């Protein structure tokens, strides 16, 4: 998957996870006021997205030690908003909701019907991932917290044509510095990667199967 990209150009490599929801069924979203039904695959169930967001947040918080120093993802990641540590690049469907549990829960509706919710936002954002403003009543941005668009074909798997709603897998990608010319900083990044591998290997959630992708 990320082999073909040159990982992320010559100076960054990617840690990448593929995530499926084996104990979750698909479900129907009915657009308001009228319109054809849109089925959403298992990993786009609202609760599995919340659970995948917790996984993602936990990954961001992983630390490793090398000598007496501490190594965070923020020390090694691609963060294009500013020259100094910042909001790390995470290619994920959760970045359409700015990696926020509350934004994912945003909804507009009356006492009984839903006008707009995460389905509505999703279906807009896969068509306009750089948008700062959903055209629906939510008016939420699509842009990821790292300051760039997340293209839908990079963060979803197992869908037909461009029906991203029918995805059977989520793909999560963190670019990190390869540090080809800096030996001391590469060792720190590799220390972090070892903790990342451990974290993923020991992560317990019956609702998710988490795998590393084949390079
Ligand atoms: C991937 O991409 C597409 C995303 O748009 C999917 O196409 C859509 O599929 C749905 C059905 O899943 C179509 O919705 C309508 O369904 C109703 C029937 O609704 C229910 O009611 C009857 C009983 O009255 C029940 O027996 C049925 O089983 C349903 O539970 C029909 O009346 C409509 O004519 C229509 O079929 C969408 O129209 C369709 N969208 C488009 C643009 O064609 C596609 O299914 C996905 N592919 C896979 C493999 O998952
Ligand atoms: C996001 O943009 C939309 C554009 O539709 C704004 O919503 C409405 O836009 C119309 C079109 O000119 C205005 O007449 C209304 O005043 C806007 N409605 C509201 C409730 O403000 C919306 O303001 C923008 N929001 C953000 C945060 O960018
Ligand atoms: C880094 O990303 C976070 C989101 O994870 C940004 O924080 C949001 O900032 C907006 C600014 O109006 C607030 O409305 C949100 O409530 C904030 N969200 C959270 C979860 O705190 C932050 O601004 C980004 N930093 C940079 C430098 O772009
Ligand atoms: C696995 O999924 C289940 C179902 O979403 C989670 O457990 C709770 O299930 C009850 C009963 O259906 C729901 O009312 C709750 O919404 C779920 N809990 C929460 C906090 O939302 C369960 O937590 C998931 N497992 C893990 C490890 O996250
Ligand atoms: C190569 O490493 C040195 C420090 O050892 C650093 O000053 C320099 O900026 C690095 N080169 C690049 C291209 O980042």
């Amino acid at each position: 998957k990320e082999y073909f990209d040159q990982h992320f150009g010559p100076f960054f490599r990617t840690e990448q996870l593929i995530i499926r929801a084996p104990l979750t069924d698909k479900h129907i979203y009915q657009p308001y006021p009228s319109g054809a039904d849109v089925p959403f695959g298992p990993p786009l169930d609202i609760q599995i997205l919340h659970q995948v967001l917790d996984l993602q947040i936990a990954i961001e918080n992983i630390t490793a030690s090398y000598d007496n120093e501490t190594v965070t993802l923020q020390d090694i990641c691609l963060a294009p908003l500013s020259p100094y540590n910042t909001n790390c690049t995470i290619l994920s469907v959760l970045n359409y909701f700015q990696n926020s549990h509350s934004v994912l829960d945003h909804k507009k509706g009356d006492d009984f019907f839903v006008y707009a919710d995460y389905h509505t936002h999703f279906l807009y954002c896969v068509r306009a991932p750089a948008s700062l403003n959903d055209t629906s009543l939510l008016h939420d941005p699509c842009l990821g917290t790292f300051g760039g668009p997340v293209f839908p074909w990079l963060v979803l798997g197992g869908y037909d044509d461009q029906n991203y709603n029918n995805a059977t897998a989520l793909v999560i990608t963190f670019p990190v510095n390869n540090y080809y010319n800096d030996t001391e900083k590469l060792q720190r990044a590799q220390a972090w990667e070892k903790e990342f591998i451990n974290f993923v290997k020991n992560y317990k959630n019956p609702n998710l199967t988490i795998s590393f992708t084949a390079e």
